This record gives C-alpha cells, sequence and structure tokens, in this order.
C-alpha cells in the first residue's frame, strides 16, 4: 500500500511516511468501535482528537435538561499501546458516527448532526452550541450541517506537519515503592506549551471581617490539558494588619464545568507587617489524576484575622506572576486539531455507533523489542511529490475532513 | 523606495528570498499546513542625539513583529535605549503561529543635500551568528572583527548611499511557533495579563552560584549587601529562575533576603524581583532558600544582557560589634522560553551609524513576509489552504546557497550593489 | 456562480448584486440551523423575515392551551454579524421547514404546515391563526395549505427593491464608561419610519380621590419594531383644581401580549391652574432591550392629589401629539416582507427542523479590515435583463415564494 | 504644476474636466470643475498629518494638524474649495475628485531637503482609525492598491477618488433661506439630511454613585464615547435618577472633543436641578448643534456630571443611581462619501520654516438657487449607451490594470501618458 492510498484511506493499511526521518518502526494498524448510550434528552457532544499520537481518541459529553453537559468516557483504542511500547507517530486515522437503527419499543428515527474541524484547542472555541458551531471555520470543506443520523459522518484526519520527532507515550518505567499505588512513568515532553499568567499587579484587597474566614476568586483562565502539567510561580503578599492566615488552592476545571482535581498550595501561612511576604507554586499533575481534558483554571485565596473580634477590617495587596506547563502540548496533533461532531435529540434508549481505525508507526519497549523486528521504511521516489500535489489541489478535487458518509463512499469507489 | 507588492500575487520563492519586496511566497519544506500568507511593512525616522552616533540591533529572522531595537550614543561610552522598531500591525492580536518566509531591510538618508558635498556620516553593518551578549566589541570599529566571512561585513559605507540588510535562512523544517497571544480571562486585578508564549526549543542557563563561598562582616545597621555573581543570558520574551541556594552557620540571629536584577544592553536595570525574604538562619542545622521566579514577555521592554543576584544579611537587634557569616552552595536554572528556536535569539545583524550630520533624516523601511495562522476570532472569515507545489524549488536554493560565495550573495549589501543585483537577476 | 443560480438557488453558493452600487465588499455565505421542540398542544408559529440585511432570521412562537402565544426564541445565523461586520447587503435567502423524524411503518405521524408570504408587517395582519394565514393574500405563488411535516415547506426570498444602498450593522463603537454594563452601538438610521400619534384631541378627565390614584390608559396603537426606536412629542394639560399631579408610562407589547419594556415617562409632574403645563416626552430604546418583537404601544397617565380627602374632586383636561420614529424601520426588508409558516399538532417526540442558508455583501469593522481584501464586484452584462424576464413572467414559469419541498426539489433538478 | 469629455476619462483623469454620471438619475443640472490650491505651513518638529474626505459631496475637502513637541496634535485649518458652493446653490453630487501634496523646494537658509510621506485609504471614518502612527498607519488596511509608503516628499502623491456608490440622490448643500431677526448674528439654513446616523448610548444601566461631601462638589464623567461629526449633530434621551440622601443639586455638561483632543463645543444640559427621595426624576437631553459651531471634526463625546448639596458639612455622604439612554443622531452622516472613505497623508520631517503644497480638481453636478437659476441654464446631461458598462469592466479588472487610490506622482505620470 502506498502512503496516499493509506493517507486518503485509513481503513486499507498503514503505509511508512515517506520523508527524512529515518528510524527502525514497525506498521500497525489499530481498531476502536463503540455503542455509547444517548442520553435522557436525546442529545450530547463527541469531541475527536485527530491527530493524537497514542491511543486516545476523543471524549464524550452529554447535553442535559439544565443545559450543561456530563462527561460519559475518554473513547480509547482497543490495545494500551503504552503497555508494550515506546514511541509513536501517527500515519492516518479514520472515524464513522451513525446512529442507524431503532431501540425496542421505538417506531420512528429521531436526530441531526452537525460536524466541524476547528483549528485550534477545545478552550479556544467560543461558541459550543449546536446552531454557533457552523461559524468557527470559513472553509467550505471543514464543516457540513444538517446531516441526518441516519445517514451519519465521516471524520477524516488531514497532515498537520511532518518531519515530525517520535514522541514518548505514557510507558510506564520499572520502580519499587511502599506505596502499593505507586505509578511511575515517562510522559511526552517534546515540544511543549507554557501559559503565562499575571495573577496580581500590586492589586490591593480590602474586605472587613468574618468569622471562618473571606474566600475570594483570584483569576480564571483557560488552559488545555490532556496529559501532565506543572505549575510555577509566586504570589507577593504585602500587609499592614497583625495576624492573617493565608490559604489558596488551584482548581482545574472540565469542559463540562465540574472540578476535575484541586491541589491546596498554601495552608495556614502567616504573613508580617512591613515585609513583604511569598508563597511558591510547585504543582506536579500526573497523567492518571487527569480523568476528563482541563478546560480552565482557577485560584482562589481564602484569608482569616488570628483572632480578632468585631472589627480589624484585615487587608493586604499582592504582586506576582505563575505559568503553567503543559508538556508536550505544542506538538502539532496533541491538543490543536480538534474535531467536533454534536448529535441533537437522538431517541432515548437507542445508541450511537462510533468506528475507527487508527494507523501508527511505533518502537517497542525493551520487552517486546527481543522478539519483533523492525526495519526501515520502504521508501519509494516521488510519493512525497504526489503527496503536496494532492494536498495542495484539495479544493478542487474536493477532499475534506468532515464528509457525510454516501461522498466517502462514493468517492473511495471512485478512487479505488 | 516606493513600498508595494503585498500578499495577493505568489512569488516563486527564490525571488521572493533573495528580494523581499516582490511579495510572499510558501516555503518547500514537508512543514505542510492549512495556513495564510502575509507581507508587511515597517517605515521609521529615526532621532539622533547631541553625539550624532548609535547602534541599530536587527533580528533578521525572528517569528513575530519585533524587528529591531536602537540605542543612541552619549557623551561617555554608555548607550541609552531608544526604542524597538516593529512592524505596523501587531501580530498577535489576530494571530497565533507564525514562520518567517523572508525579511529585507535598509537604513539609508532621506536629507538630499542641494550642492556639491555631500552630509556627514558613515555606516558599519555586520552579521553576527550568535547572540546579543555574546559579542565582545559593540563599538563602531569593533563590528570589522566579529565575523571572519567577507560576505557578512561591509565598512565605510556613506549614510547618503546606505546599506541594506538581507535575511538568509538560518534552518528550514521549523514548526510553527506560538506567538504572544492573549489568553480569555476573567480575574479581579483590572491590569491582568495571561498569554500563551513561545515555548518550542527552550534555552537553559545552568549556573552553579556558590560551592562553599564563605562569608564574614562586622555587624552594619540596616544589613550588609553583597552582589553573588553576574552571568550573561539572553532574553527578549519570557524567562523563568529554578533551583535553589543553601545555608550553614553557626552565628544566631541572621536574616537573608534575596534580590534579582535583571540588566538590559546599555547597564540600566530592566526588573528587579525580590526572591527571598526574612530567611531565618538556625544553627548546626541546614537552611533551605528555593528560587521561584516567572517573568512575564511585556515586563522586558528592552533585550536583557545580564542577570544578578545579590543577598543582603541582617541581625535581630544586633549590637555595633558582632560577627555575621555563613556558607553556601547551590545551583540555577534560567530558562528562557523559546531561546534555541534558530531565527528567536541567534541571528543578530548590527548597524552602526557614526556622526550624523545636525537636522539629518535616518530611515528605517523594509518588508517581511509571513506564514500565519488565525486566532478563533478571524478564523470565521478568513480561509487557509495549504502551500502551493511547485518541484525544484528547494534544490535550486540549495544549488544557490551553496555557491553563495562565487555569486557574491551577501547578508549586508550596499543599496547600489543590491539595486545592480536586483536589475541582473530580474 | 451567477446571481441568476445564487437567487433561485441559494445554497449553491453567494453572488453580487448587478447594478449601478459599485462598491468594494466581501461576498459571504452562511448558514443556521435549529431543531424545535414542540409543546404541550403540539402548534406554534414560525415567523421568518426573508429580507433581513442583518443576522436575524426568525422568531419561534408557540400555541398554549388557551388561545395565547408565548415567546420560545429569535433564530439567528451561524456568527453574530455586527461583532465583525459595518454594512451589509442581502444577496439571497432559503429556508425549510420539516419534521427530521422519518416513520417507520406505512402511515406517517401528525402534522401539517400552512404558510403565507404577507407584503407589509406582522402587526397589520388581522388574522394570525391556522386557518387565518392563507387569507392574508390573493396570489396564488404566495401561499400553501394542508403541507405534511414529513414533506415539508421551503421559503424563498424574491426581491422587494434594487438598487437600495448598505444598511449599518448594529456595531459596538470604541467607548469607556463608570457602568461596567455599558453598550454604546452604531444601529441601522437610513430610511426611518415615524408614527405620528395624536393621542388626546381636547380630552377631558374626572374622577373621585383614591390612595394611590386613578390610572387611566390614554391611547394604544400598534407600532413595528426589532431594533431601536425613539418617542418624541407633548401633551398640555389644562386643570382647574388644586393639588394635583401627574406621573405617566408608556409600555411597549410584544407580539404574544407580554410587556416587553416600561419606561417611566414623567413624575411628580404638578399642575398649575389657569396655565398650560407641559409634559414632554424624550424616550430612546436601544436594540438590546427588545428581546422580542413589538407590536403595540401604551400611555398611561397616573392621576394623583396632593393633600387628598375622601370623596374629593380631582378633574384634568389634555391635548397633544407624539412620534415615534422606528430607525431604519422603511429600508426595504427589515419590517415590510414577512413570511409566516404556522405547523398544527405535530406528533408527540417529533422535533421541527428549521435549517438554511442565507448570502451577503458584507464590508468589515477596522480590526478585521486590515487582514480581508476588499474589491469591486465581479462584471456580468445581461444578468440583471435576465432577472426581469425571469421575474416579469413569473407566473408561466411558476415561480413561487413558499414551495412545497418535493416540487422545489423538482423545479432544482429541471433548472441544473 | 500650471494647474486650471467622456465620463471614464473624467473619472481616472481629474484635471480633464467634468463629466455627468451615466446612471438612471435623471436631473436637470449644470457641470461644474472647482480648485484647490494651499500652501501648509510645516510646524516646529516638522510632522504633521492631512485629512482628506474624497468623496464628500460638498466644498470641505478636508483638514490639516501639526504634530507637536509633546507628540500631540494640534489644528491648524479646514482645507476648503476655491469657491463656496452653498453660497450660490442648493444639491450637490460628487464626479470625481483629485489631489497631490509635495514640497519639492527650499525654506532658504536651509541647503538640504529632507522628509518622507506614508499614506493610506481607509474605508471607515477618522474615529474607527486604530493607530494614528507614522508606522502604524500602513497596517489600517489589506489592499496593495489603497496604500503606498517611504515616499520622498520632493516626489510627492496623488489622491484619485474611486467611486463608493451609484444611483445617488442630489445631498442638499448647507444654504441660508431668506429670514429676519433681532440678533444681527443670526444664521438660518438648510442642512444635509438624507442618510442621517444614529449612535444610542446606554450610558447607565442602574450605575450607583457613591461619595463623600466636598464644598463645590465632586465631579465625574458618566461615559465618553467615539462619534463623527463635520455637520449638524442632534443628541437626545434621557437619564432618570434616584436617591435617599435629602437634599442634593445636580448639573450636566456635553462636551465635544475634536481629534487634537481639545474641547469643541459645550453645552450645559441641567443646571440646578433639584433631586427627591422615593421619586423617578429626570433631566432631558435637547441639543441641537449647527454647523457653524463646529470648527474641525469631531472625535468623541462625553458627558461629566457635577453633584452637590445645600448645607453640608464634612462628614456627611452622598449618593444616587441613574439610568438612562441617549441617541446622538448624526444628520447626513450615512450618506457615500461624507464620512465613509477617509485618505490619510501623514508627512514627516520636512524642514521648519517650509511650506507643504496641496493642489487639486473636483467636478461636481450642482443645482443653482432661485437667484442663479434666473440666469443659468439647467438641461438633463448627454446621453451615451454603454459608458457605465465600461466602467463596471474598469472596475472589475481594477486589479490587473493597476488602477489605485494613493501612488506617486510619476506612476500617476506614466499611467496618466499610458491611458491618454
Amino acid at each position: 500500500v502506498p502512503f496516499i492510498r493509506s493517507l486518503l484511506m485509513p481503513t486499507t493499511g498503514p503505509a511508512s511516511i515517506p520523508d527524512d526521518t529515518l528510524e527502525k518502526h514497525t506498521l500497525r494498524s489499530e481498531t476502536s468501535t463503540y455503542n455509547l448510550t444517548v442520553g435522557d434528552t436525546g442529545s450530547g457532544l463527541i469531541v475527536f482528537f485527530p491527530g493524537f499520537p497514542g491511543s486516545i481518541v476523543g471524549a464524550h459529553y452529554t447535553l442535559q435538561g439544565n443545559g450543561n453537559y456530563k462527561f460519559d468516557q475518554m473513547l480509547l483504542t482497543a490495545q494500551n499501546l503504552p503497555a508494550s511500547y515506546n514511541y509513536c507517530r501517527l500515519v492516518s486515522r479514520s472515524l464513522t458516527v451513525r446512529s442507524s437503527t431503532l431501540p425496542g419499543g421505538v417506531y420512528a428515527l429521531n436526530g441531526t448532526i452537525n460536524a466541524v474541524t476547528f483549528q485550534g484547542s477545545l478552550s479556544e472555541l467560543t461558541d459550543v452550541s449546536y446552531n454557533g458551531l457552523m461559524s468557527a471555520t470559513a472553509n467550505i470543506n471543514d464543516k457540513i450541517g444538517n446531516v441526518l443520523v441516519g445517514e451519519g459522518v465521516t471524520v477524516l484526519s488531514l497532515p498537520t506537519s511532518y518531519d515530525l520527532g517520535y514522541v514518548r507515550l505514557g510507558d510506564p518505567i520499572p520502580a519499587i515503592g511502599l506505596d502499593p499505588k505507586m505509578v511511575a512513568t515517562c510522559d511526552s515532553s517534546d515540544r511543549p506549551r507554557v501559559y503565562t499568567i499575571t495573577a496580581a499587579d500590586d492589586y490591593q484587597f480590602s474586605s472587613q471581617y468574618q468569622p471562618g474566614g473571606v474566600t475570594i476568586t483570584l483569576f480564571s483562565a483557560n488552559i488545555d490539558a490532556i496529559t501532565s502539567l506543572s505549575v510555577g510561580g509566586e504570589l507577593v503578599f504585602r500587609t499592614s494588619v497583625h495576624g492573617l492566615v493565608l490559604g489558596a488552592t488551584i482548581y482545574l476545571i472540565g469542559f463540562d464545568g465540574t472540578t476535575v482535581i484541586t491541589r491546596a498550595v498554601a495552608a495556614n501561612n502567616g504573613l508580617t507587617t512591613g515585609t513583604d511576604n511569598l508563597m511558591p507554586f510547585n504543582l506536579v499533575i500526573p497523567t492518571n489524576e487527569i480523568t476528563q481534558p482541563i478546560t480552565s483554571i482557577k485560584l482562589e485565596i481564602v484569608t482569616s484575622k488570628s483572632g480578632g473580634q468585631a472589627g480589624d477590617q484585615m487587608s493586604w495587596s499582592a504582586r506576582g506572576s505563575l505559568a503553567v506547563t503543559i508538556h508536550g502540548g505544542n506538538y502539532p496533533g496533541a491538543l490543536r486539531p480538534v474535531t467536533l461532531v454534536a448529535y441533537e435529540r437522538v431517541a432515548t434508549g437507542s445508541v450511537v455507533t462510533v468506528a475507527g481505525v487508527s494507523n501508527f508507526e511505533l518502537i517497542p519497549n525493551p520487552e517486546l523489542a527481543k522478539n519483533l523486528v523492525t526495519e526501515y521504511g520502504r521508501f519509494d521516489p516521488g510519493a512525497m511529490n504526489y503527496t503536496k500535489l494532492i494536498l495542495s489541489e484539495r479544493d478542487r478535487l474536493g477532499i475534506k475532513t468532515v464528509w457525510p458518509t454516501r461522498e466517502y463512499t462514493d468517492f473511495r469507489e471512485y478512487f479505488m
């Protein structure tokens, strides 16, 4: 199989990427099939990650009668690739979302589907409404709407960059601990994404005494992460009021608005009058701690007078800047291409079928590398020129990321 | 010249590489991504001083809207910072990711003398393959020794003739690099800023600041302040300081405090920050003070050349005759976000004018070419498409740059020879 | 794509109107999709504005258990065009109303559709029921009856006028203010609509004293508003009794009877015996307080007596006339062509799907005009004469504003 | 140089003479070609800005601002047509227009000739402009044709007026009507009124102000918003006040700030307005600003409010609440050409004591006043089939043929010889 046949038809089989990265690799093709349950209202959202160089394929949210989503599950791949490999590159990936059949006591089909390929991460999108998804790209090919749910949609992953290094999968390293639930893994680390935040710039705080403390929210921003991340920096406090106790806690909010993790940074911190008081941030959040994708981050601060009753107005001022380092974030395909597929009002008690094939290039771990042979790529000259020509004339040929399924069928029949 | 020929026409990329005022193009490398082309100008009239002499530090490979910095020499030896030259529109207000196709810049004098004799002034220009603080001589005469390549320096060019700085490539197959774009965020501070920085290919400086260095002084009221080190680092953008020093003393009652100074190109302190305050030492134990410093992009106003660490040691109460003493061990790490990216810091072009006559105008005017990705607000309106395909452009560029010495293609040109070269190559 | 193909088939793609209005612009196409939930009785009313130059498509109303209606939502396009553009013209628009509920057996589910296109405004319709729609016109190509929801109806926008200039979209202007909820915009101004209501022509009032005062509704009149308006004029009150005081309030009533906006016009206005007493009117109603469209207006004067006593006489008399300016109201398409689509008794659990596409000619705001190129229109001679030739012979060719969807599909096939 | 036919010729070469616009506006008119000649004294820094209105249907051609020593602008004067057109005509259209900005010459006592020019054509008003700096003007549009950069002042530049829209009715000039009055400085004119521009401003959406007493009261600015005016205004609306403190006094004043930053027109809306507790009380805005009160183009409006109370000590505090919305109506603002295209010529570093030479020709279509209609023949325009189609073809291939709005005088001269 050539490379353009594997790129335009990912269900054919894997081909090596023809480029300058020559390395001993194996070609493996993967599958992932789901019967995910429609919620009570009938509607929800599917967040694909085309381009992700690993086993994570996407997430599932269910829209409810309040109007806010609820996380169902992370859509994964059949084989746990970090359990048996170390490095990875995505050759191609295709998905298909259809609800073409009835449940037991239902005599009619319901449902329509919108789908877009937004060219940024998931927190960058303004409208997540059913109607407002269509205004996320200006391209005719990257979006389609009012598709019947019985026909379905087909997601095709087009290349974001070539000449990419191999990316380290989240694989466990051998380790011994007294904790039985001790996990030590080697994360993805090349090409990170760093968000800087100037939290306060000599911000003055004035709020009178309340017994138990006064809790405020300093800021709230929009980060993006599926994998491990860190937080570093300092906030510097000044005061004139004797005996204050400061507590701060970092929150990492999911896409559905609920709290994923919580981390107390300062516990029982004592101010000093006439001296600047500094608290550090040293957070490392591992990969397993993160269940659903992270859309926001929030710092809230709790202040309390040390035994001052009926008075003691307790002001302070703060200055400082922190940083959030997403490990492996700017690798093209980790976060920056997203595809949202929003089905609306399917019949209750019914299922939505997601099925796909993902073609990889791997390097095995030392337990498997003694049994499995790796070769260099089976070259052929002039495959990269033909690939670049097809990608350059993509508007004329009609090649697109998001199709309806009959168009991908007769395009596949015309291409074969 | 009359600056035109912007984005809309597409150029075969060796004409766009060697003549960036013709217009933009796409790079023939394998980084295949939907993007939009863009061509943008920057026209500056400069302000000379009493001495009439100064320096313009160009970054000809910088991805983004920073193009250069300008320093004016004084009656002493010390420079003074005027402004940073930048492009027409602010690119992080509209886009997220960026590469640099080409760039060309021109430093002339638009004064047009009326008589027989011209007006005063000459120009030295060089291209240095390294950072701004790595230069040993930044004087007017000291530029001509910075490079050994004959096509990368030119001397005693008259200001009425002028100079031309053509940007030749540092590498290819580079990724798109994230602009300093503002995030959507809410907060209590009205001056709350949060951006997403350039982060790919960082640069790290590891500084073993002390290895059992001991201090001793008699007690002076207010404290005794000593400067522990000073290294030459390089930053235009976000910066981070990590590490730890550790102390062991035998004297009771000492109180320690540390402060970080980031010094610009001209000696004047850009940023002062306190990393540790009111640290109390304990006799016979080990005393641990960390560094947790994050610096945003908007606080760097000028390029930074050195970094310091002063330490103020005090004593609680304190008689006039008392001993303060301690030991220090530790090491530090300075992390320049996006330092080792080819073009972010490393190619540096310096153009020194000297003795420009009173009432003369020095003009900087050039065109930069880009490959850009819109933000979520501009992607609702602008169509992004893959680059056009023509084969053999990359081999032809490799051939021309392989025979750059015989053809005589220079990074710094006198403008007459470049105008001749354009008439020849067209 | 030519103009005569983009006018009769707006799903094809946008063209620019061939006329004597030459201006640097950029052409654009927007898609709006809405899955609608049907109320308890099963019926409702969708009111489309088929020629509206901005980005307001329609408004959903639901018929209740009594005769009343209830406002659901304003149907809109995908993106908020005033956020990014200044000026606009509409080229074409096409909308589709059917149920995507796909019955399984032999027979279908419940539900029919009436649809008319009315040449005046919305508060000029005499009867707005299901049966009373199909009387509103006399043209046989502008109304259709008993259309099944499984087949559906299709609304096409044919021109009200050509050679008309652009209209200013309600964009925000740069402004600073102390109040953080400050809105300042530049809205549609050209071709105003002015109403003159002689509210009282020497009316006379007389009543006994009551605590809180006596409230009487002076007039009530049917006006039209989707965007901003203003009210001006005066009332001259003559009285003969000491101690009187007046206070007035203007209500703006929506299409469903509900009071949208109340404004205190004058308050604590004392009357002086034997002279004129002027109560001038100065109201500006911005675009953002109007959530549902305005179809009526009231004035209610609350008279009272200072130093009141039980059983005491109070009386006055008034003259005056008022002006109501609807900004951008006589522009063609803002208010004047209105298509109504009423559905009755759709089965339980079925959704009605409003989905269509609209084509524009747009001019960006100065933040977006620095990155798009705007240019003059394409030259095609004879497109205007061919458009006139098609529209003059419309009945012989059978070109309708409301279609059955199958018959417009047949028209589309033998027009390709 | 040595200043003072079909429609396309008079559109692309406006010094050739007037013509009639071929469209469906069949009206009896006369034809007129006007000139404007200015020698503009450069400022003390040698820098400034020249604003043009290329499509303006009247005698106002532009304005001139001189860049000061502390980075600010200062209003110099207004650029005008040689003949006062409202003095003898009623209605007007603009056929075409051309300008030229140049120095090319020495002040005397100076031995060298320095300076540069950047210029853009901007498709919005002057208050809609983001940067006014010398660098940042070149960013204001994305068209290759509509902008030019780094032009030597001895060469020059040329502003060509390409059409904003056709089938435009005749707009009415600001002409005096016959009137008598007691005040000798009594004026009465009939302004441009077709296609206005409205700005609605929700000033306070339940804003609650509170501050301590000071003698004389405290003064705070409720808003300021960017607007546009060369001709008459109308400010209308309402603000409703609510207080619980007893005995307050209010004061309100509208300012209209120019482009140089100084105040142009000021009007007192409320003087000595006394509040009442538990009662909606209100001040109305009834403002008519004439054309002769406007001396420079207007960029922003603002409202400063002064509160006070009668007989207050140093301790007691005063507070109120405010809701209300007001609307500004710019008469004739959305006529195309009156405010919407702006050409901006920022010259820089011309030697001090020198002049900048503005020369131009503008063609019109006019309808006389009743004093001049007795003596001047008006008739319909000459007919030729296919001039509008050739205009549409020329503007359809504008990017190919290299027709633009602002380009240097030498390329304009080569184009003018290549076309003629």
